[PDB]
């Protein structure tokens, strides 16, 4: 019949590496999931499961069931907005919203905008890959023990938050171009904070958390590395557009969205792509020189957007551009949007003018709220 997904979760502890996504890509493709005689015995199928949405897996012998029968498609909010713990209002306060856009674009694209700002801890998509991440963590590190990592900023302050949430400690590394709520916000959380005002990015501070990390022993969560960061948004951000899109009439044609640790994105059209491999996904690259927060150019190594079998299209877009958006959704919109977000919807833009975008209706992932940069927005204005 069908188990409680639940009490099959230790496969998380277990499976490794990115062949258990062909499960989840076929189960998506083909909106069924064929029956697990010991599901014990399959663990990639499971974690396949899971990674997808579904709440319940099918067991023994019998029939295979639908996407819908799995769970992938309930509703987890309660309809009063009521909820017993802050934690649990981040895993049943979903999905985060998505709302059509008054921002018109050409050739037929239609915005709609996914406010992952509506995450309590960090008012950030970034909530969601630290609580999955420190989930993870919490029966093979012992309470009490220090966890920490790099960040832009938001991902520590989430770090912060659901740390001690559920009984660590947390230092957070920051790059001295950090904002100041990256900055001072772990600290009120509890957490320990270090700025190196050398580090000109996030990811060049990584080695001297590793190397601390190997001299004092705290868990190195690492969540440009980290798998849980792609899994939670397969489960979470890309599992709502997937369910969003289709519940709410969307003619989905593409996903739009911005890269740091490249784990939303990924995510994102990894998932939309399974279903129908036609989706788009447009993907920001900050233009040379500029510093967009949050986000950079693919050239590196940025793990799962390369590794993962993905189609995307990136689209330059300025500092400035993406400033200018942000000021053209708040003019449009009453939302007030940050940079990554103002980016994403400029290289959406882009695309739509250029003609390589199918008319329909486009998601933009905006990772947060642009009350966060005031003196990013002071400027654009002048
Ligand atoms: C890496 C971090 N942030 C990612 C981020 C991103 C990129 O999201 P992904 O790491 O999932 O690629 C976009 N926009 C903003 C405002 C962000 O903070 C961090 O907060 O440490």
């Amino acid at each position: 019949a069908l188990a409680d997904i639940s009490g099959y979760l230790d496969v998380l502890d277990s499976v490794r590496g990115f062949s258990y996504l062909e499960n989840a890509r076929e189960v998506l493709r083909s909106g069924e999931a064929r029956c697990l005689g010991n599901p014990r015995s399959e663990p990639e199928y499971v974690k396949a499961l899971y990674v997808i949405g579904a709440s319940r897996i099918p067991v023994g012998d019998g029939c295979s069931h639908t996407l819908e029968e799995l769970g992938v498609f309930d509703i987890s909010v309660p309809g009063e907005m009521v909820f017993p713990s802050p934690l649990d209002f981040f895993e049943r306060g979903k999905p985060t919203p998505l709302v059509r856009s008054r921002l018109q674009l050409p050739n037929g694209v239609r915005v709609w905008l996914k406010l992952e700002w509506y995450n309590p801890f960090s008012l950030s998509v970034k909530d969601r890959p630290a609580v999955e991440i420190i989930s993870r963590l919490s029966r093979r590190v012992e309470k009490g023990s220090l966890v920490a990592d790099a960040t832009s900023s938001n991902f520590g302050v989430a770090l912060s938050a659901v740390a001690r949430l559920y009984g660590y400690r947390a230092r957070v590394y920051l790059p001295g171009a950090a904002e100041e709520f990256g900055k001072l916000l772990p600290r009120l959380l509890g957490a320990q904070v270090i700025v190196d005002p050398e580090a000109p990015s996030t990811v060049h501070l990584l080695p001297r958390v590793m190397k601390d990390s190997k001299n004092e022993g705290f868990v190195h969560v690492n969540q440009f590395y980290n798998d849980a960061n792609f899994e939670a948004h397969m489960r979470g951000t890309a599992r709502e557009i997937f369910v969003q899109s289709r519940r709410g009439g969307l003619a989905l044609r593409g996903v739009a969205g911005s890269l740091g640790t490249s784990g939303h994105m990924s995510a994102a059209a990894f998932y939309l792509q399974s279903v129908d491999p036609s989706i788009r996904a447009v993907l920001v690259q900050p233009a040379q020189g500029d510093s967009i927060p949050g986000i950079r150019r693919v050239e590196t190594g940025m793990l799962w957007i390369n590794m993962l079998d993905i189609s995307y299209t990136l689209a330059e877009v300025t500092l400035e551009e993406a400033m200018e958006a942000v000021v053209e959704v708040a003019r449009s919109d009453g939302l007030v949007i940050g940079p990554s977000g103002g980016a994403a919807v400029k290289a959406l833009a882009k695309k739509a003018a250029e003609g390589d975008l199918e008319p329909g209706d486009y998601v933009v992932v905006v990772p947060d709220t642009g009350f966060k940069y005031l003196s990013l927005v002071q400027n654009a204005l002048e």
